[PDB]
This record gives structure tokens, sequence and C-alpha cells, in this order.
RNA sequence: UGACAC
């Protein structure tokens, strides 16, 4: 069985997050949090309250492969300083600082070749790898990706 | 409005 995570794949929203370097990705894992866009950050936050829950599943530019999936605890925070992002060529730290509070559900990667046969209905069809960041992924779409990531029992 | 697949 899925265990208690089972929960949030019933009617949780899933997002598509991209990075420019897998040093973003492994910050936000080493802090259990993370920042976007500030278009994505909307949607993000409006997502929070319409769903049981959101999923945030991390992806690299470069890797086309998952690094992992996240649940949002919380809204984006402000009125604070920003957590130190590796900023990539051409991004500035203003489109940032709306840092929110996360869940890794798993810690692990997960190649494309598992979730190869799905895609998204809510984007142009096309499979789970393509498509900009905070990209909405069908309910019964990113569910299933959470079903084929590996055990994190790799960490102990 | 600024982290698509390569």
């Amino acid at each position: 069985q899925t265990s208690k995570l089972k929960s949030v794949l019933q009617d949780a929203r899933f997002f598509l997050i991209k990075s420019n370097n897998h040093e973003n990705v492994s910050l936000a894992k080493a802090k259990g949090v993370w920042s976007t866009l500030p278009v994505n950050e909307k949607k993000l936050n409006l997502a929070f309250r319409s769903a049981r829950s959101v999923i945030l599943i991390f992806s690299v530019r470069e890797s086309g492969k998952f690094q992992g999936f996240a649940r949002l605890s919380s809204e984006s925070h402000h009125g604070g300083s920003p957590i130190h992002w590796v900023l990539p060529a051409g991004m500035s730290a203003k489109m940032l600082g709306g840092v929110f509070k996360i869940d890794w559900i798993c810690r692990r990667e997960l190649p494309f070749t598992k979730s190869a046969h799905l895609t998204n209905p809510w984007n142009e069809h096309k499979p789970v790898k393509i498509g900009r960041d905070g990209q909405e992924i069908e309910l019964e779409c990113g569910t299933q990706l959470c079903l084929l990531f590996p055990p994190d029992e790799s960490i102990d």
C-alpha cells in the first residue's frame, strides 16, 4: 500500500517545478523550502486553499529526470531574508523570496522512462517532463508519478 | 513575465 501518502493523491493538485541547476533542488531539500517565479508562486498559493493538498514535482532542465516531489506545507513567506538560491544567468532575486515550506515525500530521483506512458491533458498532451515551471499536472497523472517513485531507503 | 522537452 502507498501508506498515509495516498491521502494526498486522492484530491491533491500536482505542479511541475523546474530548475536551471541541480543545486537549487539540493538546497531546497536541505532547507525544507522552495521558491519560484512570482507567476508560479501565485498558482501554488491559490491551489493551496482550493485543493486538499498541493504536490510540487522537482526537475532540472539539463537532467530531464525528476529529482523528487514534496507537499506544499504553507503559503509563500515575506518580511524576512530569502533563501540563498543559486541564481542562474539572467535571473535575479526580485522574482524570488516568496519562500514556502514543503514536506519531502521522497528524496530520490526518478528517470522519465518509468513515467513515459504518462502525459498531461491539462497541457498540450505532452509527456510529464515537458512544459514550463508551474505547469499544473492532472490529478490522476501526477498521482501515478508518486506511485512509481523508488524508496528513500538508500539514505540509511 | 524571469529555471520547456534537448
